[PDB]
DNA sequence: AGAGGTCAAGGCTAGA
DNA sequence: TCTAGCCTTGACCTCT
């Protein structure tokens, strides 16, 4: 019963290097494959939870990379 | 093809085959708890260029054809599978 | 397992 | 106001 290193949601195994949920797995895949560049509309310190992760793409991706998700896979 | 207005369907939405218009209309009608009223004989015809002439008959047609109110999520989370 | 793919949920905001 | 075309998302799915 392990948790996503990004948002704390239930994790389903390792994805792109680190334990994570299906949401952050899918989010990271789409951000890298499509070369998306996000920007925080606030203070670059947005909360990452199941209910609030979708409210800032920039901080979500930043967390993904900081926690160790490997872009090289794609 | 949309079961409500005949417009081209984009897939299943809230239970039945429907277009993006009726998809969004049903979502807005349920989430905002809208009550509409018909200004005629509660029998307005539903087509692409006419569905927007009576919100009451459009919503009644949505429910008749099987659009499910329970398909709007209380937690408001997107994606996944039902 | 852990990649990539599926496709109906909800989100955004032009255009009427 | 409201509409709907298009985008973003994620629990399952197939594939390597
Ligand atoms: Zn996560
Ligand atoms: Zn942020
Ligand atoms: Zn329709
Ligand atoms: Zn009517």
């Amino acid at each position: 019963q392990r948790t996503c290193l990004i948002c704390g949601d239930r994790a389903t195994g390792l994805h792109y290097g680190i334990i994570s949920c299906e949401g952050c797995k899918g989010f990271f895949k789409r951000s890298i494959s499509n070369k998306r560049v996000y920007r925080c509309s606030r203070d670059k310190n947005c909360v990452m939870s199941r209910k609030q992760r979708n409210r800032c793409q920039y901080c979500r991706l930043l967390k993904c990379l900081q926690m160790g998700m490997n872009r090289k896979a794609i």
